[PDB]
């Protein structure tokens, strides 16, 4: 018992984490098999990063100008080339402790552990979401750009993210490991506003099973809803529409429970409508949205 | 910028867990050089848990009968000692992966990293406190225990905590790496209850540093306060007394934030009396007390 915001063992990705220099830029790479993948703003001066030309910067850059360092040996660099937003450094020697790995492009709702580095030493671990309006809100200072968001499937670490940006808000823009930035951020010193950071309802959902799971019931009421009735509610909220794949999605937590989904949807509405009025759900004041019901499965199960 | 909930990375903790079977019980065991750590009521049946006697209990077992497992392969146990509340099983073999180790016997208010373990695997990472009672609000289900807490000091493992008991309440206890339970807590299947769960004043001070330092600066008022006078507060509100230990502790985020500790004080009191209104700090809307001043300095700083 207990429920706890975890982070998946950061060993596996711990073993991958390199740094990157190119000229005074200093930041994180990832190193699976003999590539390494950094965020293509290593090759920017802070003056750069106002409106870069990124092919234009890179003409003027050799494998020789990228000094990739795996803890205090040098990786030679054979060969680089950018995919979108991020650099692939090829470099002679395959990482020993390469993990069975994916790329993965994730959903908005979607929860992974970041392990953030600087100069590729990894400082911590934790548990992230990709918000609906495609931002993060990770904790990162200056060097942490590279800094990567995964899931472990078993053995086989899925990437979803690498770390690029700060948003004037303190929010944060990255890519998937193909270079291609979650929502319409772009690797730019520019005016770049998220959108409405709304709740992921149905991680809410996932997170009331939890609860009760672990004896926080307080909140259970007599009521139900319906997915239209409900929605109503989150609209005004600023809460994600729950769709039938929603509820589907959160079947086993219904199952194991006794609660109908719809049933915990009234809780919900009801804690919406009402407050916590000074009392917290798994220790929470407020509803927590970075659980997916394979989250709470997991973690309310022992996966490992 | 952004502030996170933020477990050292468990690497090097990864690469020390193992399994221990006696007989039909299965948990997690410490691997550091030759020797497996953990707990001692892995000799009991569920029924032993109600009254074992651990010395009588072990009289009836042999090195042989402790199954010790690192991946797929059997360590050979060579000898086994009971110290306090631990077992330690001499294995034939030292851990390759031993990394640079101590046992720490941590204070309540203390912050560390636990990597929660199934069957000797690990299963995730979170952040958790000793609290004032001498309990700890983790994550743990059945299988669970001889996970351990830890802190790292750059490549130095400092090992505070294993994971032994469910309180009925389903808060925890376990002892440090000598099997010395915090607080007064046994391995026994008995009525245990925790005294009063205190926040951890100091800890609540260095997160509202951590959130003037990332811009949530809406609590900062025009009051001082005195240490008694805070006290008089703190106390009916169940907070932790505040030292000028803590004041000097908390000296560095003083200075880096230029608000006074006591200015500081009179802005946590007001928070107290006045509540949150709705309001959030650093996406909580409950007081923190599970960063220490120093985990707010190493993450605002970013020490790896
Ligand atoms: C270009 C950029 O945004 N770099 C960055 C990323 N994350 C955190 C802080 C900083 C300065
Ligand atoms: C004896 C005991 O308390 N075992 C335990 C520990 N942590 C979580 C769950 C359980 C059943």
């Amino acid at each position: 018992s207990g429920f706890r915001k975890m982070a998946f063992p950061s060993g596996k990705v711990e073993g991958c984490m390199v740094q990157v220099t190119c000229g005074t830029t200093t930041l994180n790479g990832l190193w699976l098999d003999d590539v390494v993948y950094c965020p293509r703003h290593v090759i920017c001066t802070s003056e750069d990063m106002l409106n870069p030309n990124y092919e234009d910067l890179l003409i003027r850059k050799s494998n020789h100008n990228f000094l990739v360092q795996a803890g205090n040996v040098q990786l030679r660099v054979i060969g680089h080339s950018m995919q979108n937003c991020v650099l692939k450094l090829k470099v002679d020697t395959a990482n020993p402790k390469t993990p069975k790995y994916k790329f993965v492009r994730i959903q908005p709702g979607q929860t992974f552990s970041v392990l953030a580095c600087y100069n590729g030493s990894p400082s911590g671990v934790y548990q992230c979401a990709m918000r609906p309006n495609f931002t993060i809100k990770g904790s990162f200072l200056n060097g942490s750009c590279g800094s990567v968001g995964f899931n472990i499937d078993y053995d086989c670490v899925s990437f979803c993210y690498m770390h690029h940006m700060e948003l004037p808000t303190g929010v944060h823009a990255g890519t998937d490991l193909e270079g291609n930035f979650y929502g319409p951020f772009v690797d730019r010193q520019t005016a770049q506003a998220a959108g409405t950071d709304t709740t992921i309802t149905v991680n809410v959902l996932a997170w009331l099973y939890a609860a009760v799971i672990n004896g926080d019931r307080w909140f259970l009421n007599r009521f139900t809803t319906t997915l239209n009735d409900f929605n109503l509610v989150a609209m005004k909220y600023n809460y994600e529409p729950l769709t039938q794949d929603h509820v589907d999605i959160l079947g086993p937590l219904s199952a194991q429970t006794g609660i109908a989904v719809l049933d915990m949807c009234a809780s919900l509405k009801e804690l919406l409508q009402n407050g916590m009025n000074g009392r917290t759900i798994l220790g929470s004041a407020l509803l927590e949205d970075e659980f997916t019901p394979f989250d709470v499965v997991r973690q309310c199960s022992g996966v490992t």
